[PDB]
């Protein structure tokens, strides 16, 4: 199953939690809106701990649920998760440490990462469409989407994270989510898989153009308004084609941004399921 962890112990491998960037020698990864991921060693394994930091039932209510949806849910899209630690006030989650990062710090090139070509671009949004189909095929909405949640192992292999938000059409009280990535009935209340199949669409945008789904120093800010522009024909999506690229041919590229378009649907109805969204990916290449 998972290891239990004593909270000191994790204070152990991350070195008191050092907020200094991994780059030059300490321990933070990475930040949310939920916690900070941190690098460590247990055992001669490198690890990403998550220290959770919104009520406190609220943290230990995704706390627990990405523990039982990481318990069922074991798939090489998917991150694994080694352990946990709960006793005093603070959360811990403790996986597989992931050597690529997130795909947003991989298409911004984040402590000098060199740029993804665009056939691995490919491979990468098909491994997150297999992952976000074995989720939708056990009865999960990852309910948060986004680049910064898919992430690469050694071998750029995409493995989709953060389910602290996941649930298994329905309404809630509390919306939940990042802004810029969310489904317009997300953005009201509703909980379903069609919504998941909206962000994967951002996704893929962000793929495409290797822009962050929201800019504040940019105009427009947000990516989904650049999509705008290209239906009403005052740009096209090779305006907007990443220019760190070399390796990108139109065909393959108006190809994902066609599976992007369909996912982009504003009626939830019409967009695509992530089967379909597979197939088209897959065909793409
Ligand atoms: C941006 C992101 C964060 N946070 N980074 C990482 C995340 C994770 C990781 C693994 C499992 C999970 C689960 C959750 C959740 N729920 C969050 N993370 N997670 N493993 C590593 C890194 C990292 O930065 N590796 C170094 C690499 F990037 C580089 C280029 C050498 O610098």
């Amino acid at each position: 199953r998972f290891h239990s962890f004593s909270f000191y112990e994790l204070k152990n491998v991350t070195n008191n939690f050092d907020e200094r960037p991994i780059s030059v020698g300490g321990n933070k990864m990475g930040e949310g809106g939920f916690g900070v991921v941190y690098k460590g060693y247990v055992n001669n394994t490198t690890v990403a701990v998550k220290k959770l930091a919104i009520t406190t039932e609220e943290l230990k209510q995704q706390f627990d649920q990405e523990i039982k949806v990481m318990a069922k849910c074991q798939h090489e899209n998917l991150v694994e998760l080694l352990g946990f630690s709960s006793d005093g006030d603070d959360l811990c989650l403790v996986y597989v440490y992931m050597p690529n990062g997130s795909l947003l710090d991989r298409l911004s090139c984040l402590d000098g990462t060199p740029p993804l070509s665009w056939h691995m671009r490919c491979k990468i949004a098909q491994g997150a469409a297999n992952g976000i189909n074995f989720l939708h095929e056990n009865h999960h909405i990852h309910r948060d989407i986004k680049s910064a949640n898919i992430l690469l192992d050694e071998a750029f292999t995409a493995k989709i994270s953060d389910f602290g938000l996941a649930r298994a059409t329905v309404m809630t009280s509390r919306i939940v989510g990042t802004t810029a990535y969310m489904a317009p009935e997300a953005l009201r209340g509703e909980i379903t898989p069609k919504s998941d199949i909206y962000s994967f669409g951002v996704v893929l945008l962000e793929i495409i153009t290797g822009l962050p789904a929201v800019d504040e120093h940019r105009e427009p800010q947000l990516l989904l308004d650049i999509k705008e522009e290209i239906e009403d024909e005052e740009k096209t999506i090779e305006d907007y084609i990443d220019k760190k690229m070399n390796d990108a041919d139109s065909t393959s590229v108006e190809a994902m941004y066609s599976v992007a378009s369909q996912c982009l649907h504003e009626k939830k109805n019409k967009r695509p399921d992530i089967k379909k969204v597979q197939q088209l990916l897959q065909e793409m290449t």
